[PDB]
């Protein structure tokens, strides 16, 4: 992966323009698309731990989701080694992004109503961050526009960044408030998460407690074990692209499930 990333066939549009920063999506549109379609959406956010990482991680899902019908983007976010910012911040960038669909949605043929969330570790604790956890939102931005998603789609994801109840220099807030576990509560959008079970970066079991509190609350929360895989096992280009062809096709089979997409 590099970055700045490199994606042929997307248009690039602006979504936030923070310290002299213009940070960018990169979406690709489905055939056929107009701008009067109302088509579900979803936004990736890389992972790199808050640190590094590039838009292109998620590229090939992209262009699968594309392939189906959604409108799938790609958002760039500041990060530490390339911005002065803390995971708060990072926060306020994914919400912006999810905002910034929702009041395009016009332009964008998208229904505002079916936008997901999804990434990869860092990245997918902010599509977390997008559906539970409060505030932390661009303090210029129309706050009566929501920035919360619709649904989620996690590939291994930080969820627990507090350890109350059960680079803290650099979370710019108190733990609870950056920790999507310290959110969980009722009437929360659906979500489908994979990881793996031999995980030795996010452990396995602070996703398992996730997803047990969570569906306690009446919340659908699909946590797909992946049986000896380790971190990072769903990328393009790991193994075989078998769990890379798998967690397509689970996260395809949620999104029809919850009627986002239309069966192949």
């Amino acid at each position: 992966l590099r970055y700045p990333p490199e994606m042929p066939g997307a248009e690039v549009k602006v979504y936030k323009k923070v310290d002299n920063v213009d940070l960018k999506l990169y979406i690709y549109k489905p055939a056929d698309w107009k701008p009067a379609d109302r088509r579900s959406a979803i936004v990736f956010f890389f992972g790199g731990g808050w640190q590094s990482g590039s838009p292109a991680q998620f590229r090939p899902q992209c262009e699968y989701f594309a392939g189906r019908g959604m409108v799938a983007m790609a958002a760039d976010y500041r990060v530490g080694s390339r911005h002065n910012v803390k995971v708060a911040d990072c926060v306020a960038d994914a919400k912006s992004a999810i905002r910034w669909v929702r009041q395009h949605a016009a332009e964008l043929g998208v229904d505002p109503q079916k936008i997901v969330a999804s990434g990869g570790s860092a990245g997918g604790h902010l599509a977390a961050c997008t559906v539970m956890v409060p505030d932390l939102e661009a303090p210029e931005e129309d706050h009566t526009i929501s920035s919360q998603a619709n649904a989620a789609i996690l590939f291994n994801p930080v969820l627990i960044l507090s350890r109350e109840g059960l680079l803290r220099e650099r979370l710019g807030t108190e733990p609870k408030a950056v920790s999507p576990y310290h959110h969980i509560r009722a009437g929360l959008p659906p979500m489908i998460i994979f990881h793996g079970t031999a995980d030795n970066t996010v452990p396995f079991e602070t996703i398992r407690l996730f997803a047990e509190a969570m569906k306690k609350a009446g919340n659908r929360c699909e946590l797909v074990p992946f049986e000896g895989a380790a971190h990072g096992f769903f990328n393009f280009g790991r193994g075989d692209n078998l769990a890379y062809q798998k967690t397509l096709e689970l996260a395809d089979e949620f999104l029809v499930e919850i009627g986002f997409l239309a069966p192949k």
